């Protein structure tokens, strides 16, 4: 009569609750071992990701950690939150997986980025992550890894932020959407996200990814191809050795951002997608700028045209969520089974 039941969804085998129940894959835009799911209780599809043994090696088991506990503790509209989470086992000895639940959307960027560009939907999306980015900054949580495949949307255009980032601190890590300074491993601040937002919107106009690259060489140049050669205020906070490479690089004027972002790229009818185009290529312009220094902030962005339309205070002065000490296999499974013990 156990309350669990195993079942086979792709090549991972799913033991979770009965009240979950039609797992399938949720595909590419599973990060990590996730599926969908009915939550026979809530009545609501649910996505159910399982870390197995988490507790495995440490930068996991701190992230996995750092996450649930987040996760759990944060409670806003654009950072997907925890539906519920647990394991089949019954004791720490046999702890192995964790399952965590959360509510289930349609997409993630990747999937709307493809879509036909409306101003609404991109800017409403767009001043959604400002929102869940701000929630983060005002916890001391800089993402620095926002990414198209880590946020996801409901049909309704609810945007949530999937994972909560690199923490104070290359194969499968999509640093398409790396700021600069993370890339060339300079210090950063909160605006460091908002390079991240700038790819992924540029990205939803051009719907290319604006920086590829086979690694972080071509993206840099991919980047200053575009964005010009940054200004020697940058290159000096540059790592002497980078700086160096940097530096050495080919000279870039870069493109416009009217040229980066044509108006064909862009709905030509009314004034008010001429007025939006104008917009949006000034808000990217603002966030895609390589020295942070020069960068937009997320109250900016949040404040700019393109985004204020739907700027709500209550939500966007939403008060801050309610560690970083390294630890061991062993001790890293009992952090974690307490916590999914709750
Ligand atoms: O085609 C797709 C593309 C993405 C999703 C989708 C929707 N919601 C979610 C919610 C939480 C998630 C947590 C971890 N990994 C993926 C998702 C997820 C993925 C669903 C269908
Ligand atoms: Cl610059």
């Amino acid at each position: 009569d156990n309350q669990f039941y195993s079942v086979e969804v792709g090549d991972s085998t799913f033991t979770v609750l009965k009240r979950y129940q039609n797992l399938k894959p949720i595909g590419s835009g599973a990060q990590g071992i996730v599926c969908a799911a009915y939550d026979a209780v809530l009545d609501r599809n649910v996505a159910i990701k399982k870390l197995s043994r988490p507790f495995q090696n440490q930068t996991h088991a701190k992230r996995a950690y750092r996450e649930l506990v987040l996760m759990k503790c944060v409670n806003h509209k654009n950072i997907i939150s925890l539906l519920n989470v647990f394991t089949p086992q019954k004791t720490l000895e046999e702890f192995q997986d964790v399952y965590l639940v959360m509510e289930l959307m349609d997409a993630n960027l990747c999937q709307v980025i493809q879509m036909e560009l409306d101003h609404e939907r991109m800017s409403y999306l767009l001043y959604q992550m400002l929102c869940g980015i701000k929630h983060l900054h005002s916890a001391g949580i800089i993402h620095r890894d926002l990414k198209p495949s880590n946020i996801v949307v409901k049909s309704d255009c609810t945007l949530k932020i999937l994972d909560f980032g690199l923490a104070r601190t290359p194969y499968v890590v999509t640093r398409y959407y790396r700021a600069p300074e993370v890339i060339l491993g300079m210090g950063y601040k909160e605006n460091v996200d908002i390079w991240s937002v700038g790819c992924i919107m540029g990205e939803m106009v051009r719907h290319k990814i604006l920086f590829p690259g086979r690694d972080y060489i071509d993206q840099w140049n991919k980047v200053i191809e575009q964005l010009g050669t940054p200004c020697p205020e940058f290159m000096k906070k540059l790592q002497p050795t980078v700086r160096n490479y940097v530096e050495n690089r080919p000279k870039y004027a870069g493109l416009t951002f009217p040229k980066l972002f044509p108006d064909s790229l862009f709905p030509a009818d009314s004034e008010h997608n001429k007025l939006k185009a104008s917009q949006a290529r000034d808000l990217l312009s603002k966030m895609l700028v390589i020295d942070p220094a020069k960068r937009i902030s997320v109250d900016d962005a949040l404040q700019h045209p393109y985004i204020n339309v739907w700027y709500d205070p209550a939500e966007v002065e939403a008060p801050p969520p309610q560690d970083e000490r390294e630890h061991t296999i062993e001790e890293w499974k009992e952090l974690i089974y307490k916590e999914v013990m709750n």
